[PDB]
């Protein structure tokens, strides 16, 4: 029932202020987030990051939304990506916001992945459309 | 078994600046996060959230990170939150979890849930927790 592309991104992430401040040995983060995806999905993206890293190795939580536009397979619109990630020593669930979907790309669920090979990130995205 | 605590809470919500802007009727949004826990769980937090509303009623996601500090069961530590609510129809299904390692004093090792709740205009939490071996 998914239809699933994978493809190219680059990603920029530019820090801000926190407004709140880790204690216990916890840091906490706000980022501002630029990325560009390149094939199935051209598009271009903008939203923030939030983290929390622990004083223990391997162990943060991040979550982010971030405001899609450009073309999927063809179809000209905009989508919500919502984001949810918990590494202890990794859960990542990056998810289409419900009726986020805009233009042609109205009635859009689904759900990302991603990965860096030798530096180069990928994504892959399983998605379709409400009748 | 988990130990499963009720209580009150109180949020306020202070609006920020969002780095992008919705499109496609989305609205997006920034919020500073001051929270107060009562009962069991006797804490303060801050934090903050971004938050997508969309064009369509009841249709939304919502994503925060907070640093409480506080009493759990009167034992004083700390501890971080982390939420990712997805609202369809009106309905948010809510994840919102204890980041682990987070906790620090005598909460070090605190692993949880935590369910959101309302009941006469008053927000409840529903934290069900536990200790991870020292």
């Amino acid at each position: 029932e998914m239809t699933k592309v994978t493809g190219k991104f680059d990603v920029k992430l530019t820090p801000e202020n926190a407004y709140a401040t880790g204690v216990g040995g916890v840091n906490l983060g706000r980022m501002a987030l630029d990325k560009t995806f390149y094939g199935e999905l051209e598009a271009r993206s903008q939203g923030e990051m939030l983290s929390a890293m622990t004083a223990v190795k391997g162990s943060a939580g991040y979550v982010a939304i971030e405001q899609v536009v450009g073309k999927l397979c063809g179809r000209q619109g905009s989508f919500v990506l919502q984001h949810f990630g918990i590494m202890t020593d990794n859960r990542l669930h990056l998810e289409v916001v419900p009726h986020s979907g805009a233009g042609e790309l109205t009635g859009l669920y689904g759900t990302m992945a991603i990965s860096i090979e030798n530096g180069q990130h990928f994504y892959e995205f399983s998605f379709c459309f409400e009748p």
